């Protein structure tokens, strides 16, 4: 089997890594991120809380990322023409991965979407979100987790 069939996400403990490829093709690995504060954000297309919040993060995006603070929005395993033609319409600059096999969904316990988990420089999940935030609510989260 895998060790990582019993992975756990705990509130103040490390978030548990995954890798991924998200839209450029870029490698993304969540510990390889220690240094930077991460707002980890699971969407869909479909999900219209998601989709109305969206535009926000990426508006928020920029001031965030050379402060040290990386979005990475992992869509829940629609196709990736649905999702390259969503970003396209969106210009989301921010990362964005599907989750294939929505096995990061099922170790970070995830149902009702959207949900983010506010990771921090350690790599220590901080904080966990459930529902549509607004952008102030956002940014707020953005700076609870800058480095």
């Amino acid at each position: 089997s895998n060790a990582a069939d019993k992975e756990k996400m705990q509130i103040g403990k490390e978030a548990p890594n995954f890798v991924v490829t998200d839209l450029e093709g870029k490698k993304i690995e969540l510990k390889d991120l220690k240094g930077k504060g991460v707002f980890l954000n699971f969407w869909g297309t479909w999900c219209k809380p998601c989709e109305k919040e969206m535009p926000y993060m990426n508006e928020l995006y920029p001031k965030y990322k050379e402060k040290g603070v990386e979005i990475i929005a992992l869509d829940a395993d629609e196709t990736d023409i649905a999702v390259k033609n969503f970003v396209n319409q969106y210009g989301l600059k921010f990362p964005v991965a599907i989750d294939k096999g929505q096995k990061i969904i099922g170790t970070y316990g995830v149902g009702p979407l959207p949900t983010s988990f506010l990771i921090d420089k350690d790599g220590k999940v901080v904080e966990q979100i459930i529902g549509e935030q607004t952008k102030e609510q956002l940014e707020g989260y953005l700076k609870k987790i800058t480095p």
